[PDB]
């Protein structure tokens, strides 16, 4: 299982590691990407996890676009998790550096209590433009169910960690 978390609360736990090799260690029921509405996996948690699966992840990702059209800001769809997880919860949390509600971010919290344990991200963070600080918070107040939070950056996970409240 799970191994090195730093147990935050009674269902939230956090680490310093690359969700990639995280994914591949660990190969969790599932394994959520920072998706944008597009599911156009180009940078950031989305742009390393689809190179991780060697593009099968954004081949089936356009099939899907192609058959359903974008998610919404704040919504989710489970895809496969190729050969990082049994599944792949595609999340679109809002993007700050593009104007998107910030108050989006509770909503989209919201998604990962539909599955009992997670290994994910911190939801806007990184290239999404939000505080991750406050990305912590809303997911501790929002999930209620088992996530495992993989936070890349060594220095963004210490002062997570010793400004947790």
């Amino acid at each position: 299982s799970f191994s090195g978390y730093l147990k935050l609360t009674d269902n939230v736990y956090i680490k310093n590691a690359d969700i990639v090799e995280e994914a591949k260690k660990v190969k969790p029921t599932v394994v959520v990407n920072a998706a944008n509405v597009y599911l156009k996996h180009g940078g950031g948690v989305a742009g390393a996890l689809n190179k991780a699966t060697n593009n099968a992840m954004q081949v089936e990702s356009d099939d899907y676009i192609a058959t359903n059209g974008p998610l919404k800001v704040g919504g989710s769809c489970v895809l496969s998790g190729h050969n990082l997880a049994k599944h792949c919860l595609h999340v679109v949390g809002p993007n700050v550096n593009k104007g998107e509600d910030i108050q989006l971010l509770k909503s989209a919290y919201e998604n990962f209590n539909q599955h009992e344990v997670l290994l994910a991200p911190l939801l806007s963070a990184g290239i999404f433009g939000a505080d991750p600080i406050h990305s912590l918070r809303v997911c501790v107040d929002t999930v209620r169910t088992n996530v495992y939070l993989a936070v890349f950056d060594k220095n963004l996970y210490d002062k997570l960690v010793s400004s947790f409240l």
